């Protein structure tokens, strides 16, 4: 009667955004990583009375349909609409909101496969539900996919679950550390995105490769303007102790790099040093998981 | 520095909901006339200030965004982010919102004429944009395009401006009468629209003529139970004086009839003796109009 999932956070390299007013056919190309750290979303679901009402929460407390527009919008095609009964959706996250983790997708897929789990349908439904909600509302274009596809995407054809196509790359002994700061809040970058982007994707099916991958973001962030100074003062330090350069979480003021457990260590001293916030996930392999939540 | 423009009433005889995820691309087929008797959009436009401020009016009076959303999200794209000054909206109607005439199509096309007169832009262009804005908030899918058609037009591809296809009838010494009575507010009838529909379109293609549209009309409304039984009452009173029948005017609660200058008074009299509201257009077979405001 209690269903869990779990969806990885998603963190994106660099990327190319395709617009398109079909949210199947919407869209990103870029690569990106997903952590074993992200967002659990436990559906309860009870039968009874003479109504029907879909209830969700943040990290324990709950929240208005105005600031859960994205999980209301799932739960709302998921939950018949001649159900009798109180359905509840509790999300719990591991990272901040807007920090450029993709909560939002994990809140909208873990949302889908629960529900669906319940209340009947499929991956590939309850996937591409979660995909056309978060277009919908502006809350990502490459997120969803990125996490259907697990550890180290790459988005080589724009578009939605079923229609879209990512690859994976193979990476050995590798760690993800992040460095968290905040938030972001001019058409130049948009053209400065286009070709950046573009230009980083097919260099890196030229090399498939992590290593690669994170000095085609490392440019991709500077080249374009993205990177804050203030970002890539850090991303300087601790680049100086980390085999591969760090680069700025897409669309979230922090940074990330991929990093073996020794760099690690040494890594945590330079930034604990610095008085900045760190997180060390490791790179979540598998796919999104869903079930009865039986522990 | 004042721009008018007139965009006529749309009455839908029937119709087929094309829905799709790409505006330009949705749309409906069907048949419809436009009346003389429409909106009229006034965009008063000043410059200077150091702010950027829109504002919109229905019947002289200050409206809402939220009210105004169609009218905002067209005023929004067609207002350059960086004008500095006040630009104006105010739209007059001649038929009450939500009764079937199609005014959120006239001010959302009137506005986009207006304002791409003022500040640059082409019909196309500007026609597409009020389609957009139509669908997108659920305003209408055979409004706008209905109205660029002009009197009396027939849907038979499904799409916006510049994508899809409508065709125009010949008639003669035709008017329109309307009874309007007010709003609307099953999955059973959506199977009986698709059928119906794509049959009254058929079999009008066979036979292009008013008569036939009206016969195939007063049918569509009644096959599919949209017609109301105190609304098919007042029809088959008015039907003993018309040469052709009245139907039922499509997504509002009213009828209308074509009718000659003769069975109109006729039809006047059993309609004000049955203290009924009525209204008499004549078929406007113009395009819609935009020009600076001379008189
Ligand atoms: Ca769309
Ligand atoms: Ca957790
Ligand atoms: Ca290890
Ligand atoms: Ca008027
Ligand atoms: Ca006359
Ligand atoms: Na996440
Ligand atoms: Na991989
Ligand atoms: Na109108
Ligand atoms: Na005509």
């Amino acid at each position: 009667m209690l269903i869990r999932a779990f969806i990885p956070a998603h963190i994106t390299a660099f990327f190319v955004p395709v617009f398109h007013e079909e949210p199947l056919k919407a869209g990103s190309l870029g690569a990106g990583v997903n952590l074993s750290k992200g967002t659990n979303v436990f559906a309860s679901i009870e039968t009874g009375t003479l109504e029907r009402h879909i209830h969700v929460a943040f990290n324990g407390e709950p929240v208005k349909r105005e600031e859960a527009e994205i999980t209301y919008y799932v739960a709302e095609k998921l939950v018949p609409k001649d159900f009798l009964g109180e359905v509840e959706v509790w999300q719990y996250f591991d990272f901040p909101n807007g920090y450029g983790f993709g909560n939002s997708a994990g809140g909208a897929l873990g949302t889908a496969l629960a529900l669906s789990y319940a209340f009947g349908g499929t991956w590939l439904r309850a996937a591409q539900l979660a995909h056309e909600a978060e277009v919908k509302h502006k809350g990502g274009l490459g997120d969803v996919i990125g996490q259907l596809a697990g550890g180290i995407e790459v988005r080589i054809k724009p578009g939605g679950p079923g229609i879209g196509v990512t690859d994976n790359l193979f990476f050995e002994d590798y760690k993800v550390l992040v460095v968290p700061l905040g938030r972001l809040s001019d058409g130049d970058v948009v053209k400065a995105i286009e070709v950046e982007g573009r230009k980083a994707l097919e260099e890196l099916l030229k090399e498939p490769k992590p290593e690669r991958m994170m000095v085609l973001a490392r440019n991709f962030a500077e080249k374009t303007g993205l990177l804050p100074g203030e970002l890539s003062e850090i991303a300087r330090e601790l680049d100086k102790v980390l085999k591969n350069p760090s680069s700025m979480i897409m669309l979230g003021k922090g940074l990330f790099a991929l990093v073996r457990d020794e760099e690690a260590e040494k890594a945590k001293q330079l930034l604990s040093d610095m008085n900045l916030p760190y997180d060390i996930a490791e790179i979540y392999t598998e796919r999104p998981k869903v079930g009865r939540w039986v522990g």
